[PDB]
C-alpha cells in the first residue's frame, strides 16, 4: 500500500512513487496524470507564446523564465532568440569535452531504436537529417551484428551487459524456465520478476562504482517527447543528483516494419518521426550547452525482413502428433513435450521427420549442441533441445495477412543487421570503422564513463579504434611447451600399425592457457602442438604458397601410419583402437596431399599427425584439404593455415577439462573431437604473399561439428562440390570463438599493434 494523497509535486520520474515502474503493477500519486503526463499545447514554440505568461498547466514552456528551471520546450531559443537548429550548424569537430564546470566526466545518452535496419541509413538527409548529420560527422559503421535469436529483449539485454543470452538468461521474447516452473512473456508481469535477469547490466555496474545512472526503461504511457524532456531536464540538476548515464528507448520503426514491411512505403514517415525526436534532443542539448559535453550513441537493437502468412512451414505436415508438443512458433523454432512424463514423447523420432524431407525444406532441425557455435545458443537451460533454424523470409507454426515483416533469424543475415553511430567529445570526427558485434558495447559504454567492466564476453581493447582516447595485455601462457629430441626406437612401439618457423609458424605459436603438457614438434611441411594428455595435436600451423601443386598418396602407402620418435609409445596413438572401432576411422591434421616432395610426405603419416574421424566427416575433411586449400591459396596469395581438434561435450563453449569428455576410441584413452576447427590467414594487401606480408591480416575460420552422418547437408549424396563449402560458411567463425574453445592465445607474434589484433581476432567472415 502507498498514501496516493502525498504529491509528486517537484518530483516527477524520481530516481508514495513516481518512478517509471509505477504504472506496471504498483501505483503512483493521485496527482501523477496531472503533474507529471501534461500534453497542453503540443512540445513546440510559437511565435506567439514567446515570453508568454507562464501557465503551469502547459506539457513544456516558453517564458523567459523556463532556462533557469530547465523545462523550455526544445525549440525554445530557436523561435524566441534566432538560434539555429543544431542540425543546420556546419560539423566543427570536438577535440575536447566542453562541459560545465563541476562535471566529473562527459554524460553518455544511449539512444535505442527498435528494428532499425543499416539499410535505412542509405535514405539520407532528406528523411533523417539529424541522424544522417550524428552519422557523418561521428564515428559510424555499415552495420552493427547482432545476438542471435535476433529479438527485442535478448538483444536490448546483451547491449546492457555485454553478454551472449546463454549467460544472461534471456535467451527469447518467450522462454520456459523448468527449475522455476515459469514462463516469460512479452506481456504480463512474470517478466519483471528478478530471476530472470542475469549478469550485470550497465546502470548496476555503475551504480556500484558511484555512478549515478537514469532509468532504463520507460512506461509506453510517457510519449517519446517527454522522454527527451525529463533526460534535459535530469541533465540540469544539482552534481549530487544529476546522472552520468541515460537511455531513451523508441518501438518504432519496428511496429511499422511489422504492418508494412521494411521496404514499404509506408516506413518514411516512422523515420522522419523518429528524427524528429533525434532533432528534439540535439536542440535541447544546445539549450543547455552540452551538444559539444554528451556523448551520444544511436543503437538499434536488430534488423527487419519481409515475411507473410504464405510463406508458413506447418510442423503438422511433418508429425503426427502436434498436439503433445509445444512449440515456441515464428522466426525461430524451439520443440519441447507438452505434458511430461509422456513415454510417447521421442526426440529422435521428432527430429528425424522434420529432417530433409522436401527438396526446398525452408528449416532445418538442430539438437541445440550442434547449432553453429558463432551462434552460442546451448548453455541454458530455458534453451529446448530441439532448435530450428528458420529460413529468411519464412515462419513456422504448428499447425494452420496483418503482418509483413519480422525478425529473429540467424545472426547473420544481411536484413537482421542493425545501426551503431557514435557522437561526442570522447568518439573520434568523421570516422568509418568496421562491422562489429553489439556484445563488445558494454565495455566501450565502461570506458567512456571511466567503469571497470563486470566480466563479459565483448574482448575489451577491440573497438579502441572507435574513441578519440583502457590499454589491453596479453594473457600469460600458462604451460611452455617441450622440444624433444629423438628419444624412442622404433621397437619400443606396439601400436599395430604398418607402412620452418620462417614459412609455417608465421604469427608465433600459439600460446597454452591452461595447466598440461605438450610437444612443439618440427617437420619440413608442417610445426605442431603435441598434446601428451590428449594425444593429437592442439594445433597445426602450415603454409601453402599461391602456386603449390597438390599431389596425390600412392595406392601402397594409402594405409601407412608411422611412430614417432620423439614421443613416448604410451603417450601416443595406436591403429589397434581404430580397427576395433566400428564407427571409428582417422585423418590427418597436414594433409599428406599438399606434401612438398614424395620425401616429406612420409612425415605427414606420423602418428603425432593421426586425428580421430567419423567416415561421414572424412568427406568433409577431404574436400577441405585436398580441394579448398589450394583454391583459397590461388586466391589470396598463399595462405597460413592453422588446424586441431576442439572438445566441448557440455557445449558451454568452452575448452573442456577431461573429465567432461564423454566418447573415446573403442577400448583406449583416445579421446574424440566434437569439432574441428581452421584459421586461414593471408595478406589484406592480397598483392604481397601470406608469408612476406607488411601490413595488416586478412583472416577466416571456421569450427566444423564432427558428426557421424552429413543429415544436416540435404545435398550429401551429390558430390562433395555442391555441398561442403555450404556446410562451412554455416559454421564461419572468429577466431576468438576458437580461442574460447581451445584455450589457445593465436597471433602473439606480429607486426601489428595489439588491439588491432584483437580486432582481427573479433572479424567474422559472413559470405554475405
Ligand atoms: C561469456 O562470458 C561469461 C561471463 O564471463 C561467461 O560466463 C561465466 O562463466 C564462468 C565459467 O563457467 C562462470 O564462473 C563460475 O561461477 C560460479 C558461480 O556463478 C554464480 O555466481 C555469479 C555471481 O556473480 C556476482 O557478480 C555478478 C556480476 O559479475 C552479478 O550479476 C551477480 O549477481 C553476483 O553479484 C554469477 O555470475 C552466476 O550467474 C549465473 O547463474 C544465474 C542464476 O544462478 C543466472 O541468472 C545467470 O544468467 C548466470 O547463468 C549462466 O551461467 C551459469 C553457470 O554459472 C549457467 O549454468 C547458465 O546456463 C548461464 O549460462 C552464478 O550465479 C562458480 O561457482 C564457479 O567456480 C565459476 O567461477 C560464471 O558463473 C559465468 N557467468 C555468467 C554471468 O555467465 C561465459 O562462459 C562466456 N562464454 C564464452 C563462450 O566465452
Ligand atoms: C523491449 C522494451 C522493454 N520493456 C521492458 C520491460 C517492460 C521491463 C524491463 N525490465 C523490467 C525488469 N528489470 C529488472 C531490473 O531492474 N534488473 C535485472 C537486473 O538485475 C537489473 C529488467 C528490465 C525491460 N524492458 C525493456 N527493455 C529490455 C528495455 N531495454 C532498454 C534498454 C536497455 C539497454 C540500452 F542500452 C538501451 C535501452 C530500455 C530503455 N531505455 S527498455
Ligand atoms: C514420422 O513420419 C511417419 C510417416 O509419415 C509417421 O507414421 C510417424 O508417426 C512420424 N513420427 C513422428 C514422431 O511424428
Ligand atoms: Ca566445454
Ligand atoms: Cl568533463
Ligand atoms: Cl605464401
Ligand atoms: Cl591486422
Ligand atoms: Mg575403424
Ligand atoms: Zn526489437
Ligand atoms: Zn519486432
Amino acid at each position: 500500500w502507498t498514501n496516493i494523497s502525498g504529491s509528486c509535486k517537484g518530483r516527477c520520474f524520481e530516481l508514495c512513487r513516481c518512478d517509471n515502474l509505477c504504472k506496471s503493477y504498483t501505483s503512483c500519486c493521485h496527482d501523477f496524470d496531472e503533474l507529471c503526463l501534461k500534453t497542453a499545447r503540443g512540445w513546440e514554440c510559437t511565435k506567439d507564446r514567446c515570453g508568454e505568461v507562464r501557465n503551469e498547466e502547459n506539457a513544456c514552456h516558453c517564458s523567459e523564465d523556463c532556462l533557469a528551471r530547465g523545462d523550455c520546450c526544445t525549440n525554445y531559443q530557436v523561435v524566441c532568440k534566432g538560434e539555429s537548429h543544431w542540425v543546420d550548424d556546419d560539423c566543427e569537430e570536438i577535440k575536447a569535452a566542453e562541459c560545465p564546470a563541476g562535471f566529473v566526466r562527459p554524460p553518455l545518452i544511449i539512444f535505442s531504436v527498435d528494428g532499425f535496419r543499416a539499410s535505412y541509413m542509405k535514405k539520407g538527409s532528406k528523411v533523417m537529417p539529424n541522424i544522417e548529420k550524428l552519422r557523418s560527422c561521428g564515428t559510424h559503421s555499415p552495420y552493427m551484428r547482432p545476438v542471435y535469436p535476433t529479438k527485442t529483449f535478448p538483444n536490448l539485454y546483451t547491449l546492457a551487459t555485454g553478454l551472449y543470452p546463454e549467460s544472461h538468461g534471456i535467451v527469447g521474447n518467450s522462454m520456459y524456465d523448468p527449475v522455476f516452473d515459469a514462463t516469460f512473456h512479452l506481456r504480463g508481469r512474470e517478466k519483471f520478476n528478478h530471476r530472470w535477469w542475469g549478469g550485470q547490466p550497465l546502470w548496476i555496474t555503475a551504480t556500484k562504482q558511484g555512478v549515478k545512472a537514469g532509468t532504463f526503461f520507460w512506461s509506453v504511457v510517457i510519449p517519446h517527447e517527454r522522454r527527451i524532456l525529463t533526460i534535459l531536464q535530469w541533465l540540469t540538476l544539482p552534481d549530487h543528483e544529476r546522472p552520468s548515464v541515460y537511455a531513451f528507448y523508441s518501438e518504432q520503426p519496428d511496429f511499422s516494419g511489422h504492418k508494412y514491411g521494411p521496404f514499404g512505403p509506408e516506413m518514411t514517415n516512422p523515420l522522419r518521426e523518429i528524427d524528429k525526436i533525434v532533432g528534439q534532443l540535439m536542440d535541447g542539448l544546445k539549450q543547455l550547452k552540452l551538444h559539444r559535453c554528451v556523448n551520444v550513441i544511436f543503437v538499434g537493437d536488430h534488423g527487419m525482413e519481409d515475411v507473410t502468412c504464405d510463406r508458413t512451414e506447418f510442423l503438422s505436415n511433418y508429425l503426427t502428433n502436434v498436439d503433445d508438443i509445444t512449440l515456441v512458433p515464428g522466426t525461430l523454432g524451439r520443440i519441447r513435450s507438452k505434458f511430461s512424463n509422456n513415454a510417447k514423447y521421442d526426440p529422435k523420432a521428432i527430429i528425424a521427420n522434420l529432417t530433409c524431407k522436401k527438396p526446398d525444406q525452408h528449416f532445418k532441425p538442430y539438437l541445440k549442441q550442434h547449432l553453429p557455435k558463432r551462434l552460442h545458443y546451448a548453455n541454458n537451460r530455458r534453451i529446448e533441445d530441439i532448435h530450428l533454424l528458420v529460413e529468411r523470409r519464412w515462419h513456422v507454426a504448428r499447425k494452420p495477412c496483418f503482418f509483413q515483416g519480422d525478425h529473429g533469424f540467424d545472426n547473420k543475415v544481411n536484413s537482421m543487421q542493425t545501426v551503431f553511430v557514435g557522437y561526442g567529445p570522447t568518439f573520434k570526427y568523421k570516422t568509418k570503422v568496421p562491422p562489429f558485434e553489439n556484445i563488445e558495447l558494454y565495455n566501450v559504454m565502461c570506458d567512456l564513463l571511466g567503469l571497470k567492466p563486470a566480466p563479459n564476453n565483448g574482448t575489451h581493447g577491440s573497438l579502441n579504434h572507435l574513441l578519440r582516447t583502457f590499454r589491453p595485455t596479453m594473457p600469460e601462457e600458462v604451460t611452455r611447451p617441450n622440444y624433444p629430441g629423438i628419444m624412442y626406437l622404433q621397437s619400443d612401439f606396439d601400436l599395430g600399425c604398418t607402412c620452418t618457423e620462417e614459412r609455417h609458424l608465421l604469427y608465433g605459436r600459439p600460446a597454452v592457457l591452461y595447466r598440461t603438457r605438450y610437444d612443439i614438434l618440427y617437420h619440413t611441411d608442417f610445426e605442431s602442438g603435441y598434446s601428451e594428455i590428449f594425444l593429437m595435436p592442439l594445433w597445426t600451423s602450415y603454409t601453402v604458397s599461391k602456386q603449390a601443386e597438390v599431389s596425390s598418396v600412392p595406392d601402397h602407402l594409402t594405409s601407412c601410419v608411422r611412430p614417432d620418435v620423439r614421443v613416448s609409445p604410451s603417450f601416443s596413438q595406436n591403429c589397434l583402437a581404430y580397427k576395433n572401432d566400428k564407427q571409428m576411422s582417422y585423418g590427418f591434421l597436414f594433409p599428406p596431399y599438399l606434401s612438398s616432395s614424395p620425401e616429406a610426405k612420409y612425415d605427414a603419416f606420423l602418428v603425432t599427425n593421426m586425428v580421430p574421424m567419423y567416415p561421414a566427416f572424412k568427406r568433409v575433411w577431404n574436400y577441405f584439404q585436398r580441394v579448398l586449400v589450394k583454391k583459397y591459396a590461388s586466391e589470396r596469395n598463399g595462405v597460413n593455415v592453422i588446424s586441431g581438434p576442439i572438445f566441448d561435450y557440455d557445449y558451454d563453449g568452452l575448452h573442456d577439462t577431461e573429465d567432461k569428455i564423454k566418447q573415446y576410441v573403442e577400448g583406449s584413452s583416445i579421446p574424440v573431437p566434437t569439432h574441428y576447427y581452421s584459421i586461414i590467414t593471408s595478406c589484406l594487401d592480397f598483392t604481397q604473399p601470406a608469408d612476406k606480408c607488411d601490413g595488416p591480416l586478412s583472416v577466416s575460420s571456421f569450427i566444423l561439428p564432427h558428426r557421424p552422418d552429413n543429415e544436416e547437408s540435404c545435398n550429401s549424396s551429390e558430390d562433395e562440390s555442391k555441398w561442403v563449402e555450404e556446410l562451412m560458411k554455416m559454421h564461419t567463425a572468429r577466431v576468438r570463438d576458437i580461442e574460447h574453445l581451445t584455450s589457445l592465445d593465436f597471433f602473439r607474434k606480429t607486426s601489428r599493434s595489439y588491439p588491432e589484433i584483437l580486432t582481427l581476432k573479433t572479424y567474422l567472415h559472413t559470405y554475405e
